[PDB]
């Protein structure tokens, strides 16, 4: 349909939003590529996926893996029209407890990966390629033991704005999805190990969304979607937030 | 996507209402335009076609109002889908600002979308989706265009807190902000002059980060994917299509 | 006493925020004048701002009014240094029970007297004179019953933003104060004419911001003074936040 | 005198603008501390301050000279009642030409550097202490070959919003200033390394300010001065921008 022979490439895609947006991207009709950390969780993305999804084993940190990655697409497809870069890392520490580990494992993977992902995925992208980043309302808002993942998220926001005209010449749009709480099982985690915890947490974080509900990853996915489309030819450098009213209000 | 999906756009004759009357056609909704001028709409329906309805409405009245939404429940019963499009723009500096020209200004760019989802309101069922008329003028500062961008900003705020009037509703408000679109009011302000127009478009042309004017349609597209279901976790957001003007 | 030797006009005077304002602009020495929505009241807030302050009492959805004490002004002084524009309304109506009126009452006032208000005063400012608007965290947030109001608030923000520009020849820069929540008579009588329905009103209020304590109106003055002071000469067109964090978490 | 009897700490205080709030802060009576990486430079920025300004050499990206610069402070004065975080980087690569040295480098000193500064200082901050960091308009806007320092300075003004809440216990607050263009050695050293090359930048610098001249340093220490008195009170989480208008138009 509107994805119809278009490469697109997920990092993360393995679980949650990137495996969603992984699933509609290819719905629509986009070769998907997606990458994992694991070789076994990757090739059960993969078959569970099925419709031309192709894994790829990489960690977004290390620089080779990411030449590797972009060498596979190269020699397979032979370009890159669509790049949601979605990798990312999340730990609750509060100001007084936040160790040096906790910073630099957050910005490696958050904010570091997403600007040599990107800089290595432009020699592949044509001219009116469409690149979409991973931001997050934690970007905007305040939340307690939250801020270096927040500081990650609005560093990645604002990526946007200047890259917009550094990718100018070369034609290709960046823009920005910040997805609001969706049921992912990173975010039910953070109730704890145990089931009466994550339900506990998911429903309070459901209470704060206007609406009252946690996104579905699917939702988020079609943001991705829209943008990755055509549709989006005269969106640049602009944040899509679909967070069921909780950051609009 | 928009299949079986009730839609009416206000000022529908021209630009990007009649660049988004087209698109919803095109996905499927049914498409109710409104304009000023008969010969305008008219003019404008015909060469629509695609099942689309016509009905001639100034936003300034609450009986031009009070009548189109009648119709809806009578021909229709339900309105999915709300664009309210119908806008104004005239130039005026600080000491040049009569008091019509705000006055004017903010009927038509707030006072007019106000009243026109309070009549609509009624119509529209659970999960339908309404679309607003921001601008990047709302959100930045144009010499001469305080008024015009006052009014958008006002217009923008609105769905913030229209959010939590309508959560028991189920409906959604957003908001759309176009950056420069090739129109004939883009045209207007460069005045009558066949190098006026020319002129002023190449100069907000490379005003735009990318270098060029915005197609209606481009703008379109947006308000349509707002318009689907794809949009059901979005609510109270602006998207905005500025080419990143107001981005950078 | 930066401040001193400037002559400032505060619109909105008696009550709540404008009060307190022109108390803290007469403290740094400035020449003060108020404005009244009624004689009797404005009387007494004179008397209780002693310090040279004069008062006008006049309406600011009138011409004429704005006229006659844009006379007063420059025959008495003849020069206006700090302009802050405090005069506003704000009424609960949520969508389906907004009246033609209380749209227009809200606008008219917030808004539209903005506009004149400043357009008439702009001959006696000097170069480097300091305009400043009566924004609120309500412009940029939503809250239920309040769209109105708010709206109107977003529109007095983004004026200062085009009026940056033509005011530059002028030399006199415009900037908007938005106030969180602070007690006053405004405040209180949303709950209500019951002393209990604005107890209940503030406290619950109080617990919304996060540090957790409603605001003094010397608070939100000590801000309009900053911007009113020559320390502010380069801030043009922004807008200074005081809410407790409210907006910004 | 507002600042007096309270003890403030500068880092990058040897030049610009972190050297003029020092000399603002210090008028005001604040006892003040500065920060710099070089001993000459820092001992005659020391020299010239005058009014019992103390030196301390350090680098804020090694962990050590923190702890170290802040054993002086609890040794000597006891308390740290103001905190202003200037020390920054800044460099220009555009998308396909950035090194990880460059994103490292920025992001440790800009962002990286700044949570660990201010954890530090915690346990010597009263109650009622303020702290500035130092936001840039880059964080909000999009320049060419300016994308990594913009993203540092996007995520810098996010940390504010979460240490609101980490911080309202210890009812410390945390607020961000963002200058726009300043004229500073840095900003003339970047245009080139020749005087006529840097009057060529810093007069273009200067055309895209709305007022239309770059800012003196002390108009930027001016707000953090506020900030740093108790008329910012309640004022948490909060970014002011002094730019001349050019991120507000």
């Amino acid at each position: 349909k509107r994805l119809e022979g278009k490469v697109a490439l997920v990092t993360g895609g393995t679980s949650g939003i990137g495996l969603a947006t992984a699933k509609d991207l290819a719905a629509q009709g986009a070769r998907v590529i997606i990458t994992g950390r694991r070789q076994a969780e990757l090739d059960q993305a993969v078959a569970a996926l099925g419709q031309g999804v192709r894994g790829v084993r990489s960690d977004v940190t290390r620089s080779a893996d990411l030449d590797a990655l972009f060498e596979t697409i190269r020699a397979t497809e032979g370009r890159l029209d669509v790049l949601f870069t979605n990798a990312g890392g999340g730990s609750m520490a509060a100001l007084g407890e936040i160790s040096e580990q906790h910073f630099d494992d957050t910005f490696e993977r958050n904010v570091k990966a997403v600007v040599f992902t990107v800089q290595k995925a432009l020699p592949l992208m044509p001219q009116g390629a469409s690149i979409i980043l991973n931001g997050s309302i934690a970007g905007s808002t305040g939340t307690q033991a939250f801020s270096i993942y927040g500081a990650s998220k609005a560093a990645v926001r604002a990526l946007a704005r200047s890259w917009v005209l550094d990718l100018k010449e070369r034609g290709i749009r960046v823009n920005v999805v910040s997805p609001g709480s969706t049921r992912t099982i990173g975010l039910a985690e953070l109730g704890g190990d145990t089931q009466e915890g994550q339900d506990g947490l998911l429903a309070y974080l459901a209470s704060l969304v206007p609406i009252g509900r946690l996104a579905d990853p699917s939702e988020i996915a079609k943001v991705v979607s829209f943008l990755a489309s055509d549709d989006s030819s005269f969106i640049n450098g602009a944040e899509i937030t679909a967070d069921g009213g909780q950051a609009q209000v």
